[PDB]
């Protein structure tokens, strides 16, 4: 195909530059006016309330909507400034502020999007030159059920480009940066919301997974996220970059700075209008009892997966939370999913790109390649044949490396129905090793803390620890629990790795310099037990952090 | 070439479905003997839910329902060859059911491809012979936890791509009715068993109306809901991992009541515990009860396979009914029906190209009901091309499936997934323009003659719609055809006049007596108020039936 330069991929470019400029501005002189009409509001009491709280007051009267929508505006757009996490303010949402629903069970809060949750007569770029300048006609499900529960969408927030990255950067929109340490990344794909909801500009948002896109930045940025089982929510009016792949399914949940805000997000979606405006979703009512359940728990744990090596802050982390849970009465049992190998080189990556990546890779035709991204598309463009000879020759030092590559391969059809048949039965063989030790959940390692600015493109097997969950399509939870001290961050001078192959060695830099940073644990519970798994959730958070609840 | 293996495996097959039926004669005679006393034909006439009461409250012991539904499950055996296997020891879960099961002492049939520990699972193929499963499938477990007593395993067409039933195994099964006359497939074998008194209650699986015709062809009640309501762990197939067209598993009985029962007992905590995987949706009665008015899509012709006189009579009466009682009838056909069915369905069916397929049919026989399938699969990607392009400007129909049958990537499978999304947001789209509850559809009827289902593809238009779509669909039997309905199918022509239409013409003659249905649908997840319409035109058309 004939080369077409990068023109209409620079337009886009400072288009969408002046269009998140434009909305910062408006944001700016929005909160102004407001403030000018209310110097009597306390706004430092209004930001640090717990969303419970803040709905509580809401509810009551005690708080105006106004009140609370252009307080989180205004330091929204104050916490921008040192992250670059909003992308765009979706302009129409003082109107819904006015509209909303007073019976609603999220009236009056300002809730943030991922950029790809499609907004009426907004960009869902994705980074993306060919999805500039191309307005979404309504809003998607999941925003409709939002609005109808009187929440006031206000931002869309950063993704790296194209969404297939655990860091955040594109050439339309730029790099966001973590909070806690500007050369660190967010994490993503939904790296804005972490960034946003991280300093307080956001009591609640929604991200995507596919391989660990909200609990990457809700663990880099010292948040909480939930990954629901794929359809427990809609995805109906969701922009993605490849359309048709049911291998691994693709999930959306809540990020917030609770527990309990992701509790209120699920039972606020899963309603009435949710299971009649996507009836293709299952209408599973959020089971209160199961979530509220005090009895003590089966836990399953592992402190490494064999695959990618713990830093020495995950580690203590883990065992940490075990402990704590142990001494809280809980039984906890050493427990570690069969064949992870597999299910990440083979399940997953196959899954990923059964195509060869040749569906994803034409939306980067005339397109920027984001540094976030790496070798990715560099990889992915290679002839099928050529993939095959290099992992024929890396296999014997770099079996990682060499396994990956070749399930980036196109395939059959044919190959596809084995590939899905051996997805279904990998399922069924770790809930079969599940109910054999009769666990109710499952705690393990979550990445941490983050990884340094454009390597997470670079640490490929680091996705270890979330993806596989993706693969068995498993409700999982990530949950702040310690931060790195400086023994933590000193003993990374003695971290290796499992394989020695150029991602534990990105991997051991990249970790490197993170004193004082969040790190996470993940919290797993089986298919559709979304309530059970948010119980384990706050069990760890009151455990471990208790002025949360 | 070799047939040797093949006919080995038919010579076992044979023997044992021989030593099965001696079985179950023997212990029948024994209970018959032990037992004189007892009023058989009260007992096989009582309605499902009656014969659970009287389960449940001690009046008629398990042994007395079992041994006396097993008494004629073989005598209608003899004139339908609709029973593979007598699961042997059902005799010691009779003794051991449990007690406050929801389904306690009910014999339960089940399809041949339902997993039942130390039985084949031959689905009419050679290389399926002499290799007993180890476990129940998750289900059968269920049915057991329930208290109910799977008795048999009922016969399939070979492979089960097929709304016939006929395997060079166990040989042909024949509709009750008439025995010149297919009882529908796959399910075929429940169709008959049940069609005739000889079970109360059966399970099938259904991915293009493997439940609703043979329900609909011997005059039964037959439930397919959303793929993913019932676990499918331990079912059978002889492909796995195709996904774009939802196969789905449900009951079959006489009455809709007892297909409401059987989901009632079915969706429990020890199915969702058995299989996480299935969403814990738990049976919601408010709906299957419900008495409230329904907004009623319908149409009487999906403009794609012609009604027979009897159909479209059968859908007309239940429509009319419907609108007495106080239902809005609004006319309604989903749209892109011919695109849905040969680039969708057929396109998802066999995206391989029929390879996994025809990976079970070596050295095997090929049943004459499959028709030319075998040997149109066979075929090299190329040359269904070119005979496709070649067909198109006569034989549109025959061009489009042949153009869908041929293997393509990985990459191309994902596009067909895509657009079977799109095409499924769109029929939503519809649905709720009109503000539809519920849609009334002509079920394919009455039952073709033998050997014709192979030959009549295009007939599979009414039922694989709502399998691509993955929505809950069932039917219930409405009418008999008349004579004045069979007299008429002497002006059918079809609307294409192609060889599917030539062969359904002479295929749906001579069928005076013969049940014929009505199909119900509601939208994914809804079974319970497709049930609840299904009940409604029950009680409409056949209320002594209720
Ligand atoms: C993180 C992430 C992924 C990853 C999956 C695995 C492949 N991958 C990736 N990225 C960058 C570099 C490489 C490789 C480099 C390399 C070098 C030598 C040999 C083989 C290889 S593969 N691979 C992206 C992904 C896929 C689909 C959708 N969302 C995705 N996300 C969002 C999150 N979380
Ligand atoms: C019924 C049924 C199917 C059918 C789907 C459509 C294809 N098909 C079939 N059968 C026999 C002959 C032919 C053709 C003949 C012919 C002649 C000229 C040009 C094109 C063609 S295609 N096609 C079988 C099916 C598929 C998968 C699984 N379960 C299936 N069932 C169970 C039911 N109900």
């Amino acid at each position: 195909e004939l080369e077409t330069g990068r023109q209409k991929a620079r337009g886009a470019a400072t288009r969408a530059r002046q269009k998140q400029r434009a909305s910062l501005e408006t944001m700016d002189k929005a909160v102004q006016r407001f403030r000018l009409q209310n110097p009597d509001l306390d706004s430092e009491a209004l930001l640090t309330l717990p969303l419970l709280q803040l709905v509580q007051k809401l509810q009551s009267g005690e708080l105006s909507p106004e009140a609370v929508f252009f307080t989180y505006l205004g330091k929204a757009w104050e916490v921008n400034k040192g992250t670059n996490c909003v992308t765009s303010y979706l302009t129409d949402c003082e109107t819904q502020l006015s509209q909303a629903p007073r019976q609603g069970l999220l009236y009056g809060v300002p809730v943030s999007l991922k950029e790809c949750f499609s907004y009426k007569g907004h960009d869902s770029t994705l980074g993306l030159s060919l999805n500039e300048g191309m307005p979404s006609e309504s809003d998607c499900v999941v925003v409709q059920v939002l609005k109808l529960q009187g929440a006031v969408p206000f931002v869309h927030t950063n993704v790296p480009q194209s969404m297939l990255s655990f860091d955040c950067s594109n050439p339309l929109f730029g790099q966001t940066m973590n909070p806690w340490k500007s050369s660190k990344s967010p994490g993503g794909s939904s790296g804005g919301e972490g960034a946003l909801i991280g300093s307080g500009g956001s009591p609640l948002g929604l991200g995507t997974d596919i391989g660990g896109s909200i609990r990457f930045p809700s663990a880099f940025c010292g948040i909480c996220g939930l990954k629901p089982t794929g359809n427990r929510l809609s995805k109906s009016g969701l922009k993605g970059c490849v359309y048709g792949q049911t291998a691994v399914q693709l999930s959306l949940g809540p990020m917030a700075r609770d527990v309990e805000s992701l509790a209120l997000c699920l039972k606020a979606l899963l309603c009435e209008h949710l299971f009649t405006l996507d009836p293709t979703v299952p209408p599973l009512p959020f089971r209160e009892e199961v979530y509220r359940s005090s009895r003590p728990l089966r836990v399953g744990y592992y402190e490494t997966d064999n695959y990618t090596m713990p830093s020495p802050a995950m580690r203590r982390a883990l065992i940490e939370t075990k402990q704590r849970l142990e001494a809280a009465g809980h039984t906890l049992i050493p427990f570690l999913p069969n064949n992870i190998p597999y299910a990440l080189e083979v399940l997953s990556a196959g899954g990923l790109f059964s195509d060869g990546g040749r569906s994803f890779l034409q939306n980067f035709k005339g397109d920027f390649v984001d540094p976030c991204l790496g070798d990715l598309i560099l990889i992915l463009r290679l002839p099928s044949w050529f993939k095959r000879l290099l992992s024929l020759l890396l296999k014997p030092l770099f079996p990682r490396l060499a396994a990956f590559l070749n399930s980036m391969r196109p395939r059959s059809a044919e190959k596809l129905w084995k590939l899905q048949h051996e997805i279904e039965m990998y399922r069924q063989s770790v809930i079969a090793q599940w109910k054999a030790m009769n666990l109710d959940v499952l705690l393990t390692p979550m990445l941490g803390p983050a990884l340094d600015l454009n390597t997470p493109g670079r640490a490929t097997g680091a996705i270890s620890y979330t993806v596989l969950y993706n693969c068995l399509d498993f409700p999982a939870g990530v949950v702040p629990v310690t931060t790195v001290t400086a023994e933590d961050d000193a003993q990374m001078e003695l971290y290796k790795g499992y394989f020695g192959d150029i991602w534990d060695i990105i991997l051991k830099k990249a970790m490197k310099n993170s004193v004082g940073l969040p790190v996470a644990v993940q919290c797993v519970a089986l298919p559709w037990q979304e309530e059970l798994c948010l119980r384990f959730m706050r069990e760890v958070e009151q455990l471990m952090t208790p002025q949360k609840q």
